[PDB]
């Protein structure tokens, strides 16, 4: 500490002092303020490309609910089931024959698909499935029931016609069913080349509709799920890449400020490769056991590995970003998170160059000091949420709504540790106030038990942990 | 406590040290470990087929309403009331019916019953049942009315059609009628051996519809209500204990590790026998009024009375368990509580172990000395909970809709003193602004004087009876 | 305080030290105690008996939107209007027939009424009255209008026809017209004699059904309201008052139980004049400014004005009571208020025997200091609660749908300080986003300002001026 | 401070001892009292008016669906589009039609237009309007698109017929088209005149009703906007300004006690220029260095800055107000602001005058020594804020709901702070738990460590930040 001192010194400075004890330019800290104003216009400008790619691919689906389901409605998707046994017929017919009518009743300029796939044959596009159990005869009252899971697959297919049959032929076999199947495809043209203001891109679904028993029970979960795929093709249209050539331009600058970022706060780093052994020469180990490297990680720069993993993950965007253009990826999903995911990251870079003024350095330090003693008291409360969460996630599984699925009840009692959706929780036992009335006995225990455990006396330890944390520190 | 102190010395140990102080092995505290994972797989292992079981029961009451209710649709099952004198008719008629034409016109493959119960003979399995007021004679604005309570059951039953009436001849003397209700019953095979992936089980429905008229107001509320029964059948099929038989020796290493718990920590307790009398014999009573048994409380092994609770209700449930295979007994209510509540004593059983970590001893151990204090101070406002309840119980009990039976009023406050449901139970008093006016005066003075009581005078106690805990603690 | 001392020793004892002092039995405390066991079941005997009494009035209005309005669905009260011409016509004569074909269609057993009131005659029981202005031609884009106020009655009777017209001649003039309303009666006989067991009631309602036009804007709201009017009627019915005249001697035991009490509270009030005169001769006025009268308050006993707010009020719920019986008074209401608010007022006089036991002591007693610097503080805060009100009571009115009424939107913005119904109030001008473009610009910019003031900065001073008074009187 | 001590004793008097220590009246106050009571009344007499002109343009709004649009229900106004070929055609020739046959089928005594503006000709007044892509030919699956952006704006016209065609020759190029358009014109009276209690004024809308297509995909959104006009007309009718000359009287009597508010209010403010010069002159900057001007700024009359502000407020309303009479002006937006926004700085006002009773003093002064301290904790937290928002207003942006536009986002989280729409905001995603299994994961790490930083962690701080104001202050 006699040499090392004033070497040490520069490691502690503000950014502002240090400008005048040595006259280096802040270039080293302004790039990071302009990269905020980089990277939010690199998020936005990715926005609006996205936002139109998904409702292409949502609305799409919202119209094909109201051309193949016979009586849809809004709204629920769920309690839309056939009882009888005709209406499990009819809503057939009616999806049948809109497929091959499709052209002469609809807007939107589809296209047939011509499949070669595996429940496809050549020549055919469209094709309707029975599944039933291959050996089986089952009858009540007088007992008998074969249920060896073998599945029949009549893959009944049907051409459409083109250019200005014996599925009537049809039976179900209802006593034995498992689940009927129709799978086509279709093509399209999306056509939202507004903000792109030139060239757009050419998409193609394939569409599912079940109509399911796993129940056995008289009814029948009728559905519609589809998939997206993308490829290119082939456009007459004019004066392509006038303001477009400019985005790709402007990528190469949001891919300049992120570049040397990476270099000079690595270099800045770099310095503590150049520290880290002279410490270690103070009088050649005259004190020795100083050296637990905890101590060290204050002396390891804190806050610069948080720029470095934000830039890393920035970059990965950009390179992924101009795979729109001409390559076969196109999946948005890892554009946004490496979008999304580098965007927070730089936003909390600045709260390091926040904290140097007095009245802003002693209010998040308090959060640095609290969260070991924070982090040591949440380890008893988090055994006993997940303790809690295995008794009513089958309990209160089926009898309930909002307790059905596994990660819904993680959700579910963290809702009701705040007050929403509480009372609901509370009103839709009362339905079987007799039916199972040994249940809702539990029920009125379960959640009277938890919230007067939570809420009225483990988070007000959770206060007193913080404002502590604040008392100790101002003084 | 010349010998006895290190006697005592080894009654407060660590487990830590005391393994070393002594060196036998931590056998006897690692069993709680591994019951952990034994139980929480049994309890979903259980899960798997009690969701299953509900649905079966859920689904076919789904189902029944769309088939033996006239108009039904989905959601309001109170709402749905008929008004007309011909409604009645036509949802009756339409019931009938579709119980004679049930398997030309249903799937689910079901069988009728053939039954002799007491609303039954045999031969007939379907009855409807007119109900009045045997002698009596009423008129209004020429007032005289008898209302001699006597039932007249002319239950008039009709036998279905199997194998390939005067039910029309009705009246039902609309001046004079209480309810009409409709029995039969119905077999069936369910059919989901998917996760058992062997032998299912056959069950039977018995369903009620009630044209109910406890009102004579003009409407009529049509309801349907099941309950389901289980016995056992023949069965053809093949292959059934491949992994099945694996279960039931899993059930016993589940009643392995459980059984053995309950033996070493009763001899841990039995220790406190070998204790309690050495204690008195301090000089031989040189004090003697040191004996008060709450000091003793102490003395008294804590939290193994929790471990040896949570054991016994564990093996209740296994036992229970197995009567899922050939035993009569298929109600998966018990089964469901006390492997649900036995899981709730396991992973709280835990935070013991975890009091000896010093960060970890005075923070749970600050509920342990404010208690005494806390419900000592709830006694002051159950008090006034209970005595506000029973003014809106009965005053804002028709006028409002979620004020209305005995246990939702003590929901609805309580939920009311955290912030979800408010505003809504103050805006459905609004539309009786002018109608009962007065009423709507005393609402609004209600909700008003009640939360200025409980959440800004009451629950601010409450924070500063539990921080004053932790703060004492600290120093 | 040389023979005062002792004498004032009395006046300040405790319950329990008083009975061991003197020793007179605790009979004048007890009566306190089992009047909580009367007047409860007080509460709930009457609460059968109300529950009942305005269901009949509900389930009749509910019936009668399902005979006399076209098209009726639930739920939606408001939304149900007549926009073509043909469909104003339609409702008048499918609400006229049923009226006219009521006793072969309905279910209920009704009677017509044969009036003779101010909008009737003697003969005819049913009233459509058109109201237009008398003296008035108007017309658009050639504009002149006169619009002078002045009703025409066209009130055109019609008789019913009893026992085994010209209404169709009607004309409405569409573009002079106010409203049309529609007057009739039913008598009806109450048959709710099941917890009552015995003679029921006799009751009469009164429809009105209102096409109002105050809009004159293409819209017609169609709306029904009902009144019930009770009176006494002739019975053969047999056996009434075998557990009825049980209850009338119970009412008799609990006006037993409260006569007395009010005596001995006044007895014991009746002390506090016979001790104020000699306090005042403490050495013949030696100091004299002592008497401020405040410090006499405290002389005056405190809580017995509580008890005997309490015991008025419940005897004049029980002679109200009785009224039900054979009085012309039977309006609910005021037996509801005054045996719902007496209870209250029970239940919280046991308060004051709580606060003996030590660690009862000190904890309501910090309400009782705190209430002083409390409602100095509330009167800061209210002026500004009252003056935001009335900036959103007309500038969000009619834009919003929850700011509409007056006590609505003092329910809305406390309803909106704690967490219920808060983000449904920022979504609702959405809709807006364009339309009065500049209104939402003001909207945001209200509630952001309002909780970020009450909630964040005013509150926190709340818990602030009551956790001091917990923190003041604990040492 | 020798002469200038009583000079500025008068400076920080309270307002009562300065009456008693000079003797001049508090007419110089309670000008604000009375203004109070003068401007609150002139916003609810605003506020009848505004409230029924408004329900004049929504309630017209409201009828016009139910008359141009086939099928519309009440609720829904997104959810209305039409998918098949020909009820796009349906919904065109169904609004045609009613425009045509409008008078006989409507109530409303509407007119015709008879228009020549730029979307018109001299004649008529209907015009649909075709939209579509001039030069173009597109294909999928043989693939080529020109998608040359022009518009071919074929505004088929058509006149009514008014007084006792070849639209159908219509085809629509449904693989081109962009949107349908449809204007028109309605003129009416509004007749309101019950508060006015005489003249009313005389209306005119214009409607727009839309087919767009933005989206190519399959799905027509329709929807109906309005806007409503106003001008003047020719009245017959009799006896206007009788109560209605003396509202005009009252806005006179409103504008003056704010008009001599405006002069005392900087008269005493003025008191500040003849005293800032005053104090320079301590012994003639003899210390000179205590001038920084912040220390002024408590020598400058801190609140009369508001009063002023609410008053120059206050009249540009009323002289904003009785433009109502005959000036083209009837935007009632800027009165109700005007005299909304000046009414909640007036009910402020009076704080100033109620912070001199001791216990008032000490309360709303601990805003004003935190507020310095407020500020600065809070750009640390809003830093975070807006960096958080952009992560999830393109991420979660098309698959979510209430994520969709730019400021609901702002709205949703602090929203989500407090405990009002959380657990929604968590179930909605789970329809997505499979269809994008990856961005589900995103989305509950995203609202999971979100409330755990702000509710947990920073608003703790919150409460402790203005806590110790309350703690240093009354010490
Ligand atoms: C979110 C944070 C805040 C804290 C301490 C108040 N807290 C709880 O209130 C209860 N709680 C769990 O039992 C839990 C388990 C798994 C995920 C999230 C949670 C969860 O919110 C908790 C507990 C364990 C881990 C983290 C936390
Ligand atoms: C749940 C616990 C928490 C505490 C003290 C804050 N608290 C209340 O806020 C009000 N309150 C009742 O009047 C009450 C009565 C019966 C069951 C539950 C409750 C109930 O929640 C209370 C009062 C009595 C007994 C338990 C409690
Ligand atoms: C209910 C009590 C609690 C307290 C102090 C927190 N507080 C408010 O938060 C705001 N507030 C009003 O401006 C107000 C005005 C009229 C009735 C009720 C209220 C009302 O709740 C308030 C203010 C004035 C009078 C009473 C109160
Ligand atoms: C309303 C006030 C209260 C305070 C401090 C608790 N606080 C927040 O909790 C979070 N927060 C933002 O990030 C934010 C950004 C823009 C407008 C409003 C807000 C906003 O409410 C905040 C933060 C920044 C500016 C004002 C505020």
């Amino acid at each position: 500490e006699e040499d090392l001192r004033r070497r040490l010194k520069y490691f502690f400075m503000s950014p502002c002092d240090k400008f005048r004890a040595k006259g280096r330019k802040p270039c080293k800290l302004m790039l990071q303020v302009v990269k905020i104003l980089v990277v939010t216009v690199q998020l936005i400008l990715f926005g609006l490309s996205n936002q139109l790619a998904v409702t292409f691919r949502e609305e799409n689906t919202i119209a094909f609910r109201h051309l193949f389901l016979l009586g849809y409605s809004d709204g629920a998707d769920d309690t839309f089931a056939a009882y009888t046994r005709e209406q499990l017929y009819q809503a057939i017919f009616h999806a049948v024959d809109q497929y091959l009518a499709l052209p002469d009743v609809s807007l939107g300029r589809y296209a047939y698909v011509r499949g070669g796939g595996d429940p496809w044959t050549n020549g055919s596009g469209l094709a309707l499935c029975q599944r039933y159990y291959h050996r089986g005869h089952v009858d009540p009252a007088n007992d008998t029931f074969d249920i060896d899971p073998m599945v029949v697959t009549d893959c009944i297919q049907v051409d459409p016609p083109e250019r200005p049959s014996s599925y009537k032929n049809l039976t179900l076999k209802f006593h034995k069913l498992v689940n009927v199947t129709i799978h086509f495809r279709l093509k399209t043209i999306n056509l939202q080349s507004l903000i792109n203001n030139e060239i757009p891109d050419c998409y193609t679904f394939s569409v599912l509709i079940t109509f399911d028993n796993k129940a056995h029970s008289g009814r029948i979960p009728i559905s519609l799920e589809t998939q997206a795929h993308i490829q290119e093709c082939k456009h007459p249209s004019v004066f392509q890449h006038g303001d477009n050539s400019f985005r790709l331009l402007f990528d190469v600058v949001v891919i300049l400020t992120c570049s040397l970022s990476f270099l000079l706060c690595a270099r800045s780093l770099l310095r503590g490769f150049l520290l880290q052994n002279e410490f270690v020469g103070f009088m050649w180990r005259q004190r020795g056991r100083v050296i637990s490297l905890w101590e060290r990680l204050e002396f390891v720069n804190g806050w610069y590995i948080l720029l470095v993993t934000s830039d890393v993950l920035t970059i990965s965007g950009t390179i992924m970003k101009i795979g729109i253009e001409a390559k076969n990826l196109a999946s948005y999903d890892v554009c946004s998170i490496l979008l999304g995911t580098s965007t927070l990251l730089v936003w909390v870079g600045v709260i390091r160059y926040l904290t140097f003024f007095h009245n802003y350095n002693i209010l998040i330090a308090t959060l640095r000091v609290a969260l070991p003693s924070v982090m040591r008291f949440c380890c008893c409360v988090a055994v006993i949420y997940l303790g809690y969460c295995f008794c009513g996630w089958i309990v209160l599984g089926p009898y309930h709504v909002k307790f059905r699925s596994l990660s819904m009840v993680s959700e579910c009692l963290f809702s009701l540790i705040n007050g929403d959706d509480m009372f609901v929780t509370f009103a839709a036992m009362q339905a079987q106030q007799g039916r199972s009335s040994l249940v809702w006995l539990f029920s009125q225990l379960y959640l009277y038990s938890f919230i007067s455990l939570f809420i009225y006396m483990v988070l007000s330890l959770f206060i007193a942990l913080i404002t502590g944390a604040y008392d100790t520190i101002k003084h």
